[PDB]
């Protein structure tokens, strides 16, 4: 367990947006803020790591981790970066080929009338509520998952007497990745579903 960490050893990143933050911190200051704004910080532990904390929704933040190699020294900034296994070279190319696009597909989920607004208890009473006004008409919807920031739930169900099944979809910053295939958008998020009932 490395302890390089910072509470013990503070690095300062030179970014606008580098901020003394640690990741409690960086949420409370983001709760007043809106949707996919951002604090760069240190990580808790490792001279090699750095964290985006951003805001997806109320309450709802997620701390996206940043590897840093081909750094000069433990203080510099390494000169490659990586996010999710993918290659950035510097912190602004995070922010914009990597928050941004998870920014953009998070609005496009939310803004769309397949998605139910509410906790995972009130959209399985929206559902089975729902799926009793036509009995014999299949029903889905896509909620947020609270328990694991950058998830979706995926519920449906066949119809009003079938068990309501629950999938799960993660949010990327290339689309949506569901079972094993990553749609790019919600129409084909849906086109895949609607395909995968047919197997």
């Amino acid at each position: 367990i490395d302890p390089f960490t910072a509470k013990r050893t503070h690095r300062v990143i030179n970014h606008p947006y580098y901020f003394p933050f640690n990741g409690r911190q960086a949420e409370d200051y983001l709760r007043s803020k809106e949707r996919g704004e951002f604090v760069i910080r240190q990580s808790s532990r490792g001279d090699d790591h750095l964290v985006i904390t951003w805001k997806l929704d109320k309450d709802l933040f997620q701390h996206i981790d940043i590897q840093e190699l081909e750094k000069e020294n433990p203080l510099a900034l390494g000169k490659v970066l990586i996010v999710d296994n993918q290659k950035y070279n510097d912190l602004d190319q995070i922010i914009v080929e990597y928050l941004q696009n998870k920014v953009r597909l998070l609005n496009e989920m939310t803004s769309s009338e397949k998605f139910k607004s509410g906790t995972k208890k009130d959209v399985v009473k929206f559902i089975e509520d729902y799926s009793r006004v036509n009995p014999n008409k299949s029903v889905y919807y896509f909620s947020l998952n609270h328990d694991n920031p950058g998830w979706f739930y995926l519920m449906f169900k066949i119809n009003a007497n079938s068990k309501l099944y629950t999938w799960n979809v993660k949010l990327t910053n290339t689309g949506y990745f569901l079972v094993n295939y990553n749609y790019p958008s919600v129409i084909q998020l849906c086109n895949g579903f609607k395909t995968l009932l047919k197997s």
